[PDB]
């Protein structure tokens, strides 16, 4: 339950240079007498938010930057406040990757992008296009080899192809994300994923291939190509395969667009060792010697530290990494990234296995990715118009008909629940004694308990939201209207976290509208 004072516990993924990181920890111990323990738990990016929410977990968590906005939003990360001298030692765009609501919430370490890795003794020149891979596989099959194996279990590896002809996560224009505008089930995404599925149908790839299977095949000289990041180069070096690292193939004449990650280190908000952690990260790890120790274990990519990157940049494999990165897109760090990845992971796995068609898989992924924002739209608008008596005139935006009709439905059914359950609602409002924002943020734990116990149905979702409206009316009448949007956010988080899979199975809010159709 409590993080131990006077030591450092660090989590890093098991594909990274954790032995090199431990060597940095031993240098830290030699100076300070403070022991550093490096661990690489399975699913650490899922475990961290669970354990840290209880005040437990590591002092320092390493992951790509995309998960950190979610952690920061949940209050799990300490704000990072390096001095100018330190900040100037790292590239500005790396600090940008770890900025969330105006605050730095991790230290950037290195820039990662996937590349095409190829065996020059099988394939002296890499394919420039995805479309030529089937014919190459046919040539290679006659030699008792295959063209390509890569991890089909993690959507990170398949995204570059999905993105190539126009798939996107959240639209980015005019220096801004439009979180309502999700690009998972458009014609471009379908074209990419169909190409992948056709590779599998035509026995060029196997839907069961995972990281270890692809890595072993490439490193044993059994397959001519793989798709992987810099961390994989150590094991390829050890294997003695004559390998190149190059630009990903094009699809429909367009570059493959990898999602670019910045390996980052956050400090747990519950750590009593924040000063020790800052010292470790700034004055041991983010040094030429610290990064070299990690990079010698498993390569980092293009490091954030300018002095060391100037050495590393002369490596053609790093040049290739950066070429692919420039053709791709820096991942968002918005809290909705976790859901996007979960939705797309399932879509790829189901399309690849034949459990769903591409169209079915991508429709579900779209709905899953849109769920938080659409739910918040509906719930916020209902609570606010209930509180004030006046509706919001702003356009609903994307999937607007569904939002509008869900709101219209919820007006009917939710107004009814408020009337019929006035007595329970008034009683409970009095018991909970909500006076301010602090009281609203305290509701989540109890709300999750109540709502997640028992059966799942649309009626209970209506009760959740309708009591929210009942509370919002109270908040407005005591001059606490500023608490309504935090309330709506809390209710939305409870709903979507606890009922994600059920919601997607209903066609989200279209299910709700149909369920209560008069
Ligand atoms: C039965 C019921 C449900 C449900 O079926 O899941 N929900 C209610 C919401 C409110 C009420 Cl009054 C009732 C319910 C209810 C009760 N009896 N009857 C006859 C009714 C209709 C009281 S026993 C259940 C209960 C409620 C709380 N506790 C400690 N136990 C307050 S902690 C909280 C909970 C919220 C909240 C939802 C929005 C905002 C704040 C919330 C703060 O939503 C919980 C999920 C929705
Ligand atoms: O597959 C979804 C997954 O993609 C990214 O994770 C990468 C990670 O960034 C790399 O450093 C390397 O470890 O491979 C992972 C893919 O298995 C996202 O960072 C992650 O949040 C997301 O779930």
């Amino acid at each position: 339950g409590k993080i131990e004072e006077g030591k450092l516990v660090i989590w890093i993924n098991g594909d990274k240079g954790y032995n090199g990181l431990a060597e940095v920890g031993k240098k830290f111990e030699k100076d300070t007498g403070i022991k550093v323990t490096v661990e690489h738990p399975d699913k650490l990016e899922e475990k961290f938010p669970q354990v840290a929410a209880t005040g437990d977990g590591p002092d320092i968590i390493f992951w790509a930057h995309d998960r950190f906005g979610g952690y920061a939003q949940s209050g799990l990360l300490a704000e990072i406040t390096p001095d100018k001298a330190f900040q100037d030692k790292l590239y500005p765009f790396t600090w940008d990757a770890v900025r969330y609501n105006g605050k730095l919430i991790a230290y950037p370490i290195a820039v990662e992008a996937l590349s095409l890795i190829y065996n020059k003794d099988l394939l002296p020149n890499p394919p420039k296009t995805w479309e030529e891979i089937p014919a190459l596989d046919k040539e290679l099959k006659a030699k008792g080899k295959s063209a390509l194996m890569f991890n089909l279990q993690e959507p990170y590896f398949t995204w570059p192809l999905i993105a190539a002809d126009g798939g996107y996560a959240f639209k980015y224009e005019n220096g801004k994300y439009d979180i309502k505008d999700v690009g998972v089930d458009n014609a471009g995404a379908k074209a990419g994923l169909t190409f992948l599925v056709d590779l599998i149908k035509n026995k060029h790839m196997n839907a069961d291939t995972d990281y270890s299977i692809a890595e072993a095949a490439f490193n044993k000289g059994e397959t001519a190509m793989t798709i992987n990041g810099p961390w994989a180069w150590s094991n390829i070096d050890t294997s003695k395969v004559n390998y190149g690292v190059t630009v990903l193939p094009t699809f429909k004449g367009q570059p493959s667009k990898p999602f670019v990650g910045v390996l980052s280190a956050g400090i747990n908000a519950a750590s009593p060792n924040k000063e020790l952690a800052k010292e470790f990260l700034e004055n041991y790890l983010l040094t030429d010697e610290g990064l070299e120790a990690v990079n010698k274990d498993k390569p980092l990519g293009a490091v954030a530290l300018k002095s060391y990157e100037e050495e590393l940049a002369k490596d053609p494999r790093i040049a290739a990494t950066m070429e692919n990165a420039q053709k791709g897109e820096i991942m968002p760090n918005i809290p909705q990234m976790s859901a996007f990845w979960y939705a797309v992971r399932t879509a790829v796995i189901n399309a690849a296995s034949g459990r769903q068609t591409v169209d079915e898989a991508l429709k579900d992924a779209q709905t899953g990715s849109e769920l938080y924002r659409q739910s918040l739209e509906i719930i916020s608008r209902y609570l606010r118009e209930q509180a004030t008596g006046a509706a919001d005139t702003a356009p609903m935006g994307a999937s607007g008909a569904t939002s509008r009709k869900a709101l219209e439905t919820l007006r009917r059914v939710g107004d009814g629940v408020q009337r019929n359950h006035e007595t329970a609602f008034q009683g409970m409002l009095r018991k909970l004694d909500i006076k301010n924002e602090d009281d609203v943020k305290s509701l989540s734990r109890v709300m999750i308990h109540v709502f997640s116990d028992g059966v799942t149905n649309w009626g209970r979702i209506v009760t959740l939201i309708s009591f929210g409206a009942f509370v919002a009316k109270h908040l407005k009448t005591i001059n606490q209207e500023s608490c309504i949007e935090p309330l709506a956010e809390s209710i939305t988080d409870v709903l979507v976290r606890t009922k994600r899979d059920w919601l997607v199975k209903q066609r989200g809010w279209d299910g709700f509208v149909e369920f209560f159709h008069v």
